[PDB]
């Protein structure tokens, strides 16, 4: 259940810039992005403890320096519990996606 | 119909907070998160009664202390009707998945 | 067209309760609940005119006990209009399943 | 092209009851209910001029009555162009439904 | 790539209005109504550049006059690039409808 | 990864301007446009980083001239990381929709 980490913001263009900094800033897989609605979207990424920090860390700084960029919420479980992952998007996609479509 | 523990949010890291806390707290089953439209998200949850009750209590004090957790509404049936089960999303997954995709 | 009784909800937690209360409360079917989307989500019962009230008053003060109840509207035809069932979700579900999958 | 009327509304519960009223009202076929999101919901009938307003007319007063209803838009065009019937949803459904489940 | 013209509202039944307008004062061909959420909503035509103006001229007077219309933005590119044809709803639909169902 | 140029927008119809702009200003395609909801809305194109530059540059100033337009955020990565590609909508569609559909 490697160290899980997401953030939040208002707009989508600084979701992407948060996005693009994370998986740059460290060794972590961007596994998705969520639409809460209202203009929240969050970005997930998965990684060692450290790993999942120092990208969830430059991802922040990165996102706000946006044209409009609004980082509203922030998080990362170091170890976060199985059962969470098959209920939660947290996990990996493309697989699957020949029997949805 | 074992008990039934949801809680709700603004925003989806802290839903997952939340969703993490139930499911570690007690012998809680995560079921499923229901997204409602305008930042609002539920996780639910299922278990005996004092056992979805010790998490759905864990998990609004993990959610709060998240960095923009608003835990928005939260509530329990002990022996919630069957009927219900058929017609909300506080039941199992995965299943009728293949058919679906 | 035996009488409807809906209640409209913010957040889904407060709907189910009302929905698991309208059920206990009388001899209603409830047949489905409706997004509008912005944490407003309505349940909908069906069976006689004081078995649909008797209900629907319940719901109501089961759904505002909650931790984070909002009830937003209410309502109940006694002999609703046919019409109007072939274009709302005032009725039945489960059966044309098979075919929408 | 028959008149076309037609009344948005907050909530679900009102819209209803404003469905309901219109389709008694006069002489008027309810060909639908639109979802723009945001917690609004239309509601659009057919039938002659005369009959599609003193629908729409009494609709308006039955769904303020409502516990929360509110009446958000209205409008009625008595001989509304044709190319609109084809790319709005002021037509009929069902028909083509086997198709597309 | 004959001019776009187009315009937002706030509400289903002023879109409405606002469309069976546009398409009555030119030349034009309502291409689509698209959605963007939160009681938004816009109305697309399609003709020459004088024709997609005085429809999209029409169309917002006749709009604000509707019983809670409120046009929110509008807009009108005379040779609008086509690659954004391919990739917006500023072209035709019905086509390719048997696949999708 | 050629660089990845984007803009968001409250309303449809600036969105469109904005869209209409950015591939015309320069040689990039636009790949796309997403909602986040709250009449929120993100128009995205390709190409080169002075490309991509010179048509985010002026995509905003056409948009705001626009009747309602709101630009709210904007952003551009030079050389956006590649799995950023396989998680959110920066690239191409039209090719997998025959599967979809």
């Amino acid at each position: 259940s490697i160290a899980v980490g997401m953030i939040e913001t208002r707009g989508f263009p600084a979701v992407v810039e948060a996005a693009d900094s994370m998986v740059k800033a460290a060794r972590v897989t961007l596994v998705g992005y969520e639409k809460i609605g209202s203009g929240r979207v969050t970005v997930i990424v998965r990684g060692d403890v450290s790993g999942v920090q120092a990208s969830v860390s430059a991802g922040i700084e990165a996102a706000n320096r946006v044209n409009g960029g609004e980082v509203l919420s922030t998080h990362i479980i170091a170890r976060p519990h199985e059962n969470l992952e098959y209920v939660l998007p947290i996990r990996y996609t493309e697989e699957v996606e020949q029997f949805r479509t």
